[PDB]
């Protein structure tokens, strides 16, 4: 195969220097093929509570690594690519934060894991879209300030029938805006399948759905779900992700969606990554202490 080179040398460095390699459900096939552990962003938040390794090689977007690096302070993390990052999340700052706990003054605030490290410090609680429900409803108020993502935070309304403040306005995933007429025509095209959309999709588009949740969720559905075909409303990794667990059903993207920042991070500049062993994520001793409590709270209130 014509990128042996590379990938012959990535498990040698990575063995070599003792790394372990952590990539998100939207990298590239060809990583998520030589990573040790692939998932979405609790999945690898969980994982990164429990890592014995040294040395860690992460394979994402910047507010993850960052996340990596709060719960192993002591550990080198790096990243191929230091600019991959989630648009969505730099829109929030911890000025709008402010204006919104004076504004609503018992409010907690909970944010999604794409949030800066800096906006972590003055959250309540972090969640992603497989824990955002179960969350909600522990903390003890009807009302909650959530962001970035406005889609995710009136989905938790809906579950919770909380009031959901969202900020900042229009915060929201650009990857995960599909129209829902791609379903009703995917239900002509395919009238068995099964239609699965992520939580940060549109109302419209959620609610046509067969079921919404997670990628995590999504791996997890063909183990009760015996559709020979699934419909998949999420950025385009996921559907190798999925072929790879269940070679024997179909998956079928909803619409074609390309997350340009996780596709920063190839195989040339992971396997420079491990060369040079940089770039290292480094936090202010200040922030990890800080944001770590809303990060362990977030396990604290699942189980
Ligand atoms: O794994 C996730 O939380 C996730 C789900 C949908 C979109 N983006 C992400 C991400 O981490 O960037
Ligand atoms: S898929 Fe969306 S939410 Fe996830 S990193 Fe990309 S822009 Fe951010
Ligand atoms: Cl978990
Ligand atoms: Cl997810």
């Amino acid at each position: 195969h014509h990128h042996h080179h590379m990938v012959d040398e990535i498990l040698k460095l990575k063995k070599e220097k003792g790394y372990i390699i952590l990539a998100h459900n939207f990298q590239i096939p060809e990583l998520q093929d030589i990573a040790d552990f692939v998932g979405d962003s609790l999945q690898l938040a969980r994982k990164a509570m429990e890592l014995s390794e040294k040395k860690i090689l992460f394979l994402g977007v910047d507010f993850m690594a960052e996340l990596v690096k709060i719960l192993n302070p002591d550990k080198k993390v790096i990243v191929p690519d230091r600019s991959a990052t989630c648009p969505m999340a730099n829109r929030l700052t911890p000025e709008i934060i402010r204006e919104y706990r004076e504004k609503f003054p018992d409010a907690p605030v909970v944010l999604y894991v794409n949030s800066t490290s800096e906006c972590k410090t003055l959250a309540d609680v972090i969640c992603t879209s497989a824990n955002a429900v179960e969350v909600v409803k522990k903390l003890d108020s009807s009302v909650v300030i959530f962001g970035p993502d406005r889609n995710l935070g009136e989905y938790v309304a809906e579950k919770t029938g909380k009031k959901v403040i969202t900020i900042p306005e229009n915060g929201h995933c650009p990857v995960h805006q599909f129209n829902a007429e791609s379903i009703d025509a995917v239900r002509k095209k395919y009238p068995d399948a099964k239609v699965i959309v992520h939580p940060e999709c549109p109302k419209p588009v959620r609610d046509k759905a067969d079921y919404v949740g997670s990628t995590g969720q999504m791996e997890k559905i063909p183990e009760r779900d015996p559709s020979r075909i699934f419909v998949i409303g999420t950025e385009i990794g996921m559907i190798h992700k999925l072929k790879k667990k269940f070679p024997d059903r179909e998956f079928v993207p909803l619409e074609m969606a390309v997350c340009v920042n996780m596709k920063k991070n190839t195989l040339e500049n992971t396997l420079h990554a491990l060369q040079t062993e940089s770039f290292e994520v480094i936090l202010p001793k200040e922030v990890i202490e800080k944001a770590k409590k809303p990060i362990l709270r977030m396990f604290e209130l699942m189980g």
